[PDB]
């Protein structure tokens, strides 16, 4: 079978929905781990060296900072757009501080479903090119899976459009929901920007608290992957309750709520819409 490596559980789950059991799939960053700052283990190095096809997020998720993915593919002697492919190719990127320069792209593209669909399209394209015997199967699965994501995307947009505008603000610890904000029309506010060295200082908390006191936002949210003490402080200082824990950069463990890219997104979209309608 085609040997495929995915960098994280979101990309691996989308890949499973296109390829089923036709491939031999290995995922590097385990469920619930950090897909930006990860140290590959010997098994990841071996599997990447042997792979026919490698999928990564791109847009600086795994190539910034310690650039773990760049080192991995260079040591594995794998070539860009031959052996490895960025599943975000074609997304309408968002830049940090609104400054268009290569390396300033915000990586969190999958938090809108139109981009999950683009991820799936790129995965199906490259599986078909490397394994043409199953091309019809990949194309069929792509159509079925993108229809499922598209339905959730339209349903979710209808929910958010109904919410009184004064309540529509997605508040999280890190600014990881800009793609969600762009697609669903819910502006973002957060404690620290992506790539800040200091996470949750008194100055950052105070800055967000002062912004939120001037708003009518009824609920706050907190990521399951971050220390919740900064947002709990923001919640107490503003008297705005934390409605729910939400997913950011991993799906849930198998058998739990949110254990696929689709179910992770359905949980997030439904809980954010519920909390903001309060």
């Amino acid at each position: 079978k085609l040997k495929v490596v995915a960098t994280n559980s979101i990309i691996a789950d989308i890949t499973k929905n296109i390829a089923g059991d036709k491939i031999d799939l290995h995922s590097i960053v385990p469920i619930g781990q950090d897909p930006h700052e990860y140290e590959p283990l010997p098994e990841d190095v071996k599997k990447t060296s042997e792979a026919d096809l490698i999928f990564y997020n791109g847009i600086n998720l795994e190539t910034g900072g310690n650039a773990w993915f760049t080192k991995l593919v260079e040591n594995a002697k794998k070539t860009e757009n031959k052996d490895y492919f960025a599943v975000s190719d074609g997304v309408d990127v968002i830049y940090l501080e609104g400054q268009n320069e290569k390396g300033k792209e915000d990586p969190h593209a999958w938090l809108n479903l139109e981009n999950g669909i683009i991820f799936a399209k790129n995965i199906a394209k490259q599986l078909s090119a490397k394994d043409p015997n199953n091309k019809e199967f990949y194309e069929k699965n792509l159509k079925e899976y993108t229809d499922k994501l598209d339905k959730l995307d339209k349903e979710s947009k209808d929910k958010f459009n109904k919410i009184p505008a004064e309540k529509k603000l997605i508040v999280t610890s890190q600014g990881a929901f800009k793609y969600f904000s762009k697609a669903y029309g819910v502006p973002s506010a957060y404690i620290w920007e992506i790539n800040t060295e200091e996470e949750g200082t008194p100055e950052q908390i105070k800055t967000l608290v002062e912004k939120l006191r001037q708003t009518k936002v009824p609920s706050l949210f907190v990521e399951s992957s971050v220390d919740d003490r900064p947002m709990k402080t923001v919640s107490q200082d503003t008297n705005i309750p934390i409605y729910a824990q939400i997913f950011t950069d991993s799906i849930a463990e198998q058998g739990k709520e949110g254990d696929s890219y689709y179910s992770m997104m359905k949980y997030n979209l439904d809980k954010i819409a519920e909390g903001l309608a309060k």
